[PDB]
């Protein structure tokens, strides 16, 4: 039989190679643009990073066509972002993609009890530790 | 609070990412030669690999002049491959790299239960495939 140190290893292995096969603030960007026009300010206060990340990322979208910018109807000081027509299939595919995986891990959480649940919590959170 | 899809989704992203920061056959070979001389035939028994595949990683090592071919003093007909001086310590840092990893997944597993360490087992094993 196998030890379970050695599956925890090949578990591993498996996922490093899966990965060996935009950046996620800008598709961050784009899944929130997706769903509503912001500010530098708030895109800021969602993501939860600094305004000099965002006008970083921001740019890098603009330049693709991804987004553009526009006046507040209401403040002509304030600059709102939303996504030009390009960019909404794409959001729509990257939303599409990470809503399946999530209801992936989803399925297979729902096979084991709150118990079980916790347990493998307390096991992810004390590994991810370990490579951070 | 953070759901499970969401802790493991997290968990994998950063597994991910740390990926994101010899082929495995080399090493094996070299690991494998750290502990005893042997042919082709023994290799490829042993890693459970084709003959091909052994004659090509065992190239590459001896390319690199970390391993060496000689004649088995019994019979003239056998090749017999070994590690060179060059390649004593690369193989033993890489045992060393390897028996720590495992050191330290046995010890995370060992503050379970056994019936714990099976719905990790399970739970591992279910999501592996996801990723074959």
């Amino acid at each position: 039989g196998m030890s379970l140190a050695n599956q925890i290893d090949q578990f591993l292995g498996t996922i490093m190679q899966f990965a060996e096969n935009l950046t996620s603030t800008q598709e961050a960007i784009l899944m929130l643009l997706a769903e509503q026009i912001s500010t530098n300010a708030k895109i800021a206060e969602k993501l939860k990073i600094s305004p000099a990340a965002v006008t970083k990322a921001l740019k890098k979208l603009q330049e693709q066509e991804l987004i553009k910018s526009s006046r507040a109807t209401n403040d002509e000081r304030v600059v709102l972002w939303s996504l030009t027509e390009k960019a909404v299939p794409v959001a729509k595919e990257h939303a599409t993609h990470h809503e399946k995986t999530l209801s992936t891990y989803q399925e297979l959480g729902n096979k084991f009890t709150d118990e079980e649940q916790e347990v493998i919590s307390k096991f992810l959170s004390a590994l991810t530790e370990e490579f951070q």
